[PDB]
């Protein structure tokens, strides 16, 4: 009714710990979400052309153009690792365990609160409006993960949260040819327009059931069952120079110290082995032959263009390219006392060895006299197409049927959690943004609205926009997100690498003396793991 | 619902009679507990440093210095006499009881009322808005009870309360060199800082299930059944010196009067008896033996220092060390029609004869040539390290494998009912604050929170705390506790101490013309008690 | 028989993660142990007796007159961490784990190797002789753990190590009036004898039976079960300064900085609570009622002499007073490849906040006016006796009924595991050498010897020692240790400091390239607890 609560406030993550060496984790999120009435109960179509920057000749990077549908609607958005997880449970899990399964997700919406403004401001109650709130369950419309613009909920329990203005792209064309700093003319720099065979125009009343809930109502969407595979938390280390069985040392060395080394006793060209190189006699270890590839090269930072403009090609695993770098807010890590309209940034340096190190790669002629000579080699400091600053790595691919990479690990607390599967004939064999990858069916999203509270002069044959009533509403949100570990296990001698407090990190974890918090970001994947 | 009572009020104490002389007391407690929204809905952590008071030369006992985290919850603590018992009934237990257990406890909050001011001021009613409550049932938080700050519940029924706002100790270090007034230099008085091995931030987010609950609403901490030894309502007189047989006195007085005393016709070189001076033939009462040892001796106004200060070395009885003093204020037993921040203060005397008195104590040299001579007799006038003012009974302990001690007695009003055991491997004997010591779960504590009224201008990534609507809310908390009490026999044919009212102390248990009400404090252990 | 192999080679452990969050950890350990013939075949009484040094005025502390029995039988001690862990399990272990039960104990000696050497050298099988076996299972010998020697089993599986000869303490006594460089006389120094009532003459032949292995039987200690209290791996912060409820300040910081402080905006004469000063109306942090005292102070380096001689007090908690020294050799830690006799040492300084810190101590009159004088003050730079360097807390003790200490933490890899009880009517509330304290009956040991190898020419007539065949013992040792263990879980949002491998420390975990190996010290209780 009136004045009874709906729900309760639980933000705790447990424990259970089943026999076998099996976890389960049912991480608990609670957060206060407050949403203002739309700026307009329109749907906008709205196109973005920054010309005045991309005019200029070498500023192509720079494109924002694009075509989007804005909405009434709000999005409420929970995958990213920082809503479900504090810094000790993540140490607990990433120290802990050793692989990570998606169980289970749910979430309500309680406690409905919804308020009007009279304007010195008065604030009264309206026990009669209403909360739209609608669950994309059969997922018509488009997929939207907020964790890329870092515009989930917030971080923190103790601070209320907003929900993020819900928009989609738009169909459209464009067409940008490259310049430099120094070309002669105005290169084509035209947004062409829209194609009615991509046109697609979608509404949240024409596509989901709408609830309307009042002060004492309560929405809850049924539990979700996830079914991905395991995302595991060890790296590996061991590259295409440490597969399969050394080389025999017949000296070894008998003091020793710092710089006292082995001695493989056998000249180059009298060793046993296999090579792929049929024509040389030499068997070392940049020529035996090794099972299989353990990364690949990529042409970095390759810009190709399609029917709406150019982007960057995505790398699967970094050495910077490949790193993903994070830009955030006080809501997201961020010490909640700066100033400024400054991000936070910082790049994730993955601890797994499947990148390569172009100053370190050549291509030299078949013939394979070994003291190569200049032409017959292509150095990484060689000019491709008379450029000084391009070399050869730049436009090569070794991705082959023959390598073996690894997925992506978790970003905490700013990277996503799941992530839809492309619905194309041949599907992407992973995704660089989330480490898991829901198959067939996934999580519906979760659009808000405050409903319209009409003025007493509302006429629909007026062209101005309605007079509305302002009104704001403050609920409650609950999730629960339910995973399965397994519990790691000490294989070597040694100890291995551990996530801790110290004298340098102390004091992102616990708040300032004016209540400033940050959330600093930690490393997932810390002990190694034996590839063959 | 809105206008549906959740609860009754109900503050009588009733005494149950079972027989074999064992009587129930159920003490029922309820108050009206009024409730003002956080200065701020962040944690802090803050240092206090009292450099200006320390930096003189001789003030190390006005250490202040500690780290803490300032919480946006409340504590509501009822671990107080006074909450449970007016003096009637204090009066009853401490004459006709001889014995107290403690079985059981619990709590309610009922009738929720939540406000808000609109500044003339207006006082509205927010129907919707929500009063947060957490009970530490796990007793995951650290323990901080209110009766050694005078920050429980009032003491008076019709008087309505407040609870205090809840803190807890950071870790931190702190050296402090001791000095006197005369010393030449500066000595070293630095706050080192925090130690991160220690550090330990608790929410009430992460830990707890928070409930929501509004005006029709009702909390209630299911019954904790105690398990603890019985508090003794009984004190002892018997030190070392009336312990066992007395000497045959084979001359008695045959005049009575004042001053005709009584001789044991024996030369004390030929007495019988056992002594422990196995070098001596005279037998005394300071030279028997006695089975054991009634009370220890301990080093008073002692200092000891450790990583985080100097704190005053704990003394188990008092004789003024070893006597609790008590200040507090207008809610807590002072004239609630007094002036000025002055608290009124108590020093509790107890009963009990197991202290010592230092100006009676000497150590003399093993020959014991018995008319003792300087140089073979520590007096507590003789100097310790040159120091007029310091004798030996200020370093000096005698407890040993031998002494017996009494429990602390209970304190009315302002002294503890309970307290947790500490969690170390080896536990203390005894505490010095509460009678009661829970061993190993005992009740948790109870947080209330204001949750955020929010305005409708509301943006996270503002570094400015946020706008919030002035709230404040008043509900009612009711308690039960149940002791198990025994009835005292007369096993003496003269009368005993009994407490009672008289021409002297009659105006501290009625108001006066302008409503003003005290509690004095009681003594609890009025019985004598035969220790052996 | 002969050539059939009588057991199995198994150094491995095992995590069986049952449900509720108990773990059960068995540690398998074993080894190759290589035994000489005895250097004689009879008891020894032999008196150790170094007048030399001590003759010397100011050398009592380098006392080490004793007498003992040498017997001609070897002991295998098994009591030692790194018997079973390697720093990965122990990483494991006090990284996840927060309790620790010991369950069960077994062993057993298998492949029993006898060989004879003829002076070149010749070695030669003797598949006739035997090797003697015996197992003290009613705890008839006297109890000689050889951790405090450094006498145990060797830390590498892959290593042979050897047992030690076993010996006891024979009765004597001894008095030896101390004294300083600088005393005139010589101070009484000798050796009184032995005293005839206390001689206890044990031999193995009488008490335990004894087993012939041969080269084809093994013997088998059935599992022996303990019945002790868990071990913490988790520490404690908190000193009497940092317990309950802070004060309330009434001034908090604004500009969150390094320097800003909170003030409690109240006089300390006028503030409210309880103290035990019940002459002083202040209310400080130095001065306020704590439950209990955590720790206590004791006389550091202190003698006491008895019927034997003098020996340091022990102490419970350390801060170098009451922190172990370790020492040891390439058996057991130190650098396989170093060379000469000295051993290679560390000082334990555990986590646990619990000792004193002398310099911060001082005591004062009772008067207590505050900014106090010289001649109301003990400070710790004040003479006692006369000595510039003795003062009080040299003498001082402040045990008494109120003390809570912490059992002594785990050392790895040198400490002991368990120790058995003292046969004393009243029992220590701890030992200082091993966490774990058997009560009644704990295992026995295990001494083997090889059997005499007599020649042709023997005539027990003759005064001489008997001719033997030189004669030597290989056999592998296999033990089984059963733990219990709690997995820990997270209460705090801060993380918590954790064991890892790191640059600095990395090559202690790795061999050298000459098959140097060293187990450098871990600390076991690494996470904070909750006290009060």
């Amino acid at each position: 009714g009136v004045g009874i609560s709906t729900g309760t406030f639980n933000n705790q993550t447990e424990f259970k710990f089943l026999e076998n060496g099996w976890v389960e984790i049912t991480a608990n999120s609670s957060r206060l979400v407050h949403l203002n009435m739309p700026e307009s109960e329109n749907y906008r179509r709205v196109v973005v052309n920054n010309m005045d920057k991309t005019a200029v000749n070498g500023n192509m990077a720079l494109d924002d153009i694009h075509a989007q549908i804005v909405t009434p609607w709000s999005l409420v958005d929970a995958n990213a690792w920082g809503v479900w997880f504090n810094p000790g449970d993540w140490q607990l899990i990433v120290n802990t365990m050793s692989e990570l399964h998606l169980v289970s997700f749910e979430q309500e919406i309680f406690n409905v609160v919804l308020k009007t403004v009279s304007e010195t401001k008065v604030y009264n109650n309206d026990l009669t409006a209403s909360l739209m709130v609608a669950l994309d369950s059969n997922n018509t419309m488009p997929f939207t993960p907020a964790a890329m613009r870092s515009e989930t909920l917030g971080f923190y329990p103790w601070k209320p949260t907003i929900p993020t203005p819900w928009r989609y792209y738009f169909q459209w064309d464009r067409t940008l040819i490259p310049s430099h700093t120094g070309t002669s003319g105005t290169p084509t720099n035209i947004y062409h327009g829209t194609d009615p065979d991509d046109v697609q125009f979608y509404t949240i009343e024409n596509s989901v059931p709408v609830h309307l809930l009042r002060t004492g109502d309560e929405f809850a969407t049924g539990t979700f069952f996830f079914d991905c595979k395991p995302c595991r938390l060890t790296h590996t280390w061991q590259t295409n120079r440490a597969l399969g069985l050394p080389p025999f040392l017949n000296s070894l060395p008998q003091s020793e110290g710092a710089t006292n080394f082995g001695d493989i006793g056998v000249q180059q060209d009298k060793r046993r082995g296999v090579t792929q190189m049929g024509n040389t006699n030499y068997i070392t270890e940049a020529t035996i032959m090794r099972p299989a590839e353990v990364g690949y090269s990529a042409p970095y930072y390759s810009f190709e263009a399609s029917t709406q403009g150019p982007f960057k090609t995505p790398i699967a695993a970094g050495r910077a390219d490949g790193n993903p770098r994070y830009a955030f807010g006080r809501q997201h890590g961020q010490k909640t006392t700066t100033t400024g309209e400054t991000p936070e940034r910082f790049t994730y340096i993955a601890h797994q060895d499947t990148g390569r190190y172009p100053e370190g790669d050549w291509i030299q002629n078949i013939n394979f006299n070994l003291p190569v000579t200049n032409d017959n080699v292509l150095l990484p400091t060689d000019p491709i197409g008379g450029k000084t600053g391009i070399n050869y790595t730049n436009i090569f691919n070794t991705y082959g049927p023959l390598t073996a990479l690894n997925n992506v690990p978790p970003v905490y607390p700013n990277g996503q959690i799941w992530d839809k599967e492309f619905d194309t004939d041949l599907k992407p064999r992973l995704h660089v943004n989330a480490p898991f990858v829901c198959q067939n069916n996934c999580p519906g999203q979760l659009f808000v609205k405050v409903a319209p509270n009409l003025t007493n002069e509302y006429d629909p044959d007026a062209s101005a926009n309605m007079s509305r009533i302002v009104t704001y509403s403050d609920f409650w949100w609950k999730g629960k997100l339910v995973f399965k570990a397994k519990l790691r296990a000490s294989h070597t001698w040694n100890p291995i690498q551990q996530m801790s407090i110290n004298v340098d990190n102390q004091f992102n974890y616990v708040p300032s003396n004016i209540g400033g918090m940050k959330i600093v970001y930690e490393k997932s994947q810390l002990a190694p793991r034996k590839l063959y």
